[PDB]
């Protein structure tokens, strides 16, 4: 149903969420000590390198409708598995953004939503206040 | 009007001025760094250069006439917190802090910061939502 | 009695003076080579986070009129303990500061005194050449 | 007159130069750095400009006519050494030094250094004697 | 006319700028960094100053009317697929990249390079066939 | 027939292709690991530390009619072993340059052919370019 | 009847020769690798931390009429042995000089003689340029 | 005339300029780094800026008609051998070199130089010596 690429501070934290929303999770990531840190949230917790195309196969990858590139201070192996997960025919592939060339190549490569963990919280930051006091509340 | 402050125009903080501009509402954005100043000037009703720890600069901007200023400091953890002892002690009714770690929050939710914002995690549950609504 | 936390050149050093001059002492630091090293000169030795919450509590902390925050290269747990030791009601929280910023939010946070070990050492340098002279000796 | 001279503006070394003026005492502060030297010319009787290791300049500054000199240098035990070394051949009566670890301590030991400061330590002990008193 | 454009000019971009000239063929080469173009400027029926990535730029040098467009990015994977990856875009007939490293070589082959060149790899082999040769 | 002397990207490359011909290669290099990943390329993948005058003899260095110095980051036995090499009058050394000043030292030293990776590569596909229009094709 | 303190290229390279040329000595050095290669050079090869005032005790090192400070780059310990050799009354001590602040710290500390490795030996070869011309040969 | 020329001004090299001149003879210093010339101008018969790599500032210089050149230059092997190697080819009689290290050394006796000096063993093995002929 759901697949998480890379268990950092986003795309774990995006691991657990789907958890406590009782929702089935596979995530994966090339580091075991990442791996078993989120054991207990993910229906599926499997140690692999997403840029190596078979390990994906590995993991049927191509049999989930969403998958979430999280990978993080690493262009390298993010634009690999993005590009990767795009022959695949991966219907929905969400990526996080390193810098703003990254976010050009994401968005040419095809992905379907390049997130910018710290600007993106700032949008939704500035959307609070404004309820606060729009809606009043 | 003077409903929001933003102090820090990083990544994070910056880019909640534009879109709080973009969604008409005035603010003041402050920074000690210049250039970062000039960069918002466009954004906000009010581009200031100051040192947000020193409790003189801060009362230049009248900032305790605000209902929310928003910390946004990164790496410094030092002002960062500071600042927000310092906001906490002019009696702005609410403060809202970026943590840079583990700790930092640890000492915002003692300090007595009202929110604090952890824009790698937060986002990342902002994201597990969003899946959830699509499916 | 008294209680010493981060055994550091500065805070150690006072935790064997309270001990020459017959006071019992309470020496804590997460590093157990430098527990070690003083468990001779302390009424009790203990390894332990001065910043977890709970190890605090371990060691019956609330129960010391004087603790001393003596953590060094650390703005972060300096500022966390003095704070979590603030909670416990701690009578007297003497702290080491680093740098100048350390001090204001030490002075902010709630801390009784405030040490700047170079300084402090001046004013007291100054004031013992001063004594040479004035009271004549 | 010509009681106290003190080498070397750091936090330890200029802080001693402001206390000694607060109490109302002349004092001749020296420091190679400039920007140090302008820093501390409020506080000091005389704050010249020089390099203390420099057999001359010190020769510059009559400091064989004082009572007490203080080398406060840090971050550089070799001039810190050199100049003591220096004031011990000018027959300078009392010279006091602060000491950057061990083995300088070690030296000035040797050097003829009438008192080693060893701010760290040596405040520890102070505030334990402090804790003391106050119960 | 307007047959090879050569984008970036270190070691390998221009070495291949200037045999493109002794050959008698006409060649515009490009780099954002002017100090660069200025030392080919000699050999190339064009030295342009522009960063390859910028979508507009590019327009600038109608390099949509090359046959041939070469990237000679080095140490700079991200320019060098963007860049490939905008060129891709032009529909420019064929792009030769220089690959950095093997992930660099994993996603030419997916962004839709042409050629791909290993610099290092690929003189080695041309080496093994020469020795091959001469005996 | 032919010795390679240090297996680094371009050293290695041509080990492998000169095989793939079927040609007999010695491939040397001091670091073992280096030297079992062609062991299955070269008639023999032999350790050694090419500028010490004697293990250069243990390979019979001397009864090869070519050798390729392929030293990378390391302009100092680049060179000493260039000049050994020279001592045992091998008949034709080609060497890879580093910089400029190494190609300079490489002609005066006596080297037959300096090879510059980069650049050769450069003139290599410069000529491809110009091959693909004047021949046309 | 000799003693060299710090065996690096300097100091070494005179035990040696102090030895070729029938020389007993005593080489130190508070690092054992170094003092394992010269083992076969001097007439006692031992490990001990030359600052510290009792190992020198242990060497009897007072009972040389030479001892040479061959100290390199330890401005700390090459100064503080000097000091420590010159407590012991030894009549004869030779030391190398890292930089010029160093040199004068000798002068002053009470060195008999100063030795600057690359400066001396320029002089020997200015000198050495000089026979070969003048005396002419 | 026209016998000792000495490359490279360090610790080394400029200490046998100064040694060459105070025993009253002439002496050609040269060095790229003109700090480094202006230095010793007072002492060599002549102080000359120059790349002693360069094939054709050697000539600059008439070197070829010097009886001895020695080559000083240190944290740079490249330069001090393509030099050596340089001034070999002009049939410099005596050309004595400063090796930097083992593997220096061992080029420079291949090269061809007349003399090779490690100034740190060197200079130990004289002290031995001095040790020896003092008892
Ligand atoms: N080729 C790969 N395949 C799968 N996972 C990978 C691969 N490369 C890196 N990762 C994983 O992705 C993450 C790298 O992103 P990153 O380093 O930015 O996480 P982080 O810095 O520790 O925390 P954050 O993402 O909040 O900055 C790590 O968890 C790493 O183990
Ligand atoms: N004492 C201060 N008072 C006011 N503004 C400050 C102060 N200290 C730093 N800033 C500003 O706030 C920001 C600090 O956060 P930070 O250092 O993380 O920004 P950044 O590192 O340049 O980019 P990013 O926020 O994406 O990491 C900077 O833009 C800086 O100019
Ligand atoms: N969270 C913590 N809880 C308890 N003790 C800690 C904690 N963090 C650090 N310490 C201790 O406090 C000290 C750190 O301060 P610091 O590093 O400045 O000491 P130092 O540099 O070795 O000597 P000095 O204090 O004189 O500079 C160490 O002894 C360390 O083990
Ligand atoms: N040879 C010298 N003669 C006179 N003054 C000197 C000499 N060398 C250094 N100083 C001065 O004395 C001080 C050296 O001590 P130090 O380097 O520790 O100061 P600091 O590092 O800048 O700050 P701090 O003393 O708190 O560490 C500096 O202020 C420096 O300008
Ligand atoms: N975005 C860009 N657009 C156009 N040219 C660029 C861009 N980025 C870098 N360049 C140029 O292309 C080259 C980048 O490749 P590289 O960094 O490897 O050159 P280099 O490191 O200076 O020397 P070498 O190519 O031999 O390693 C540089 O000459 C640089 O000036
Ligand atoms: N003295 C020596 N004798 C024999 N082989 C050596 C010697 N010194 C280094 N080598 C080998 O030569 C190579 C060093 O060149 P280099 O480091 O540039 O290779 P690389 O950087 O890993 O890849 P590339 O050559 O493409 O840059 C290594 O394979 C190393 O093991
Ligand atoms: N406290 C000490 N007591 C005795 N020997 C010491 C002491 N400290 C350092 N040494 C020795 O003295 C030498 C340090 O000088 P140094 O590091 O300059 O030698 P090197 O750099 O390896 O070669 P070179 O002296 O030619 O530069 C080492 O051999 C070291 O083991
Ligand atoms: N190609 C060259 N031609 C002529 N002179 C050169 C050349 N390269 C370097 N030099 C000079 O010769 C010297 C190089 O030796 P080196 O780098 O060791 O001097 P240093 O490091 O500044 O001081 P020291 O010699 O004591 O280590 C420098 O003074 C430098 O200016």
């Amino acid at each position: 149903q759901f697949a998480v690429i890379g268990l950092g501070r986003f795309g774990g934290s995006i691991v657990k969420e789907l958890h406590r929303m009782g929702h089935e999770v596979l995530a994966v990531d090339i580091n075991e000590e990442k791996v078993n840190a989120y054991a207990s949230y993910a229906t599926h917790a499997v140690i692999a390198n997403a840029t190596e195309e078979n390990e994906l196969l590995s993991l049927g990858i191509r049999n989930f409708e969403y998958v979430i590139v999280a990978i993080g201070a690493n262009i390298q192996a993010s634009t690999l598995t993005t590009l990767l997960l795009k022959e695949l025919d991966i219907p929905n592939i969400w990526v996080k953004a390193q810098n703003y060339y990254h976010h050009k190549v994401l968005e040419k490569i095809g992905a379907d939503r390049i997130i910018h963990p710290e600007k993106d919280m700032g949008v939704k930051i500035a959307q609070s206040l404004s309820d606060e006091n729009v809606l009043n509340y």
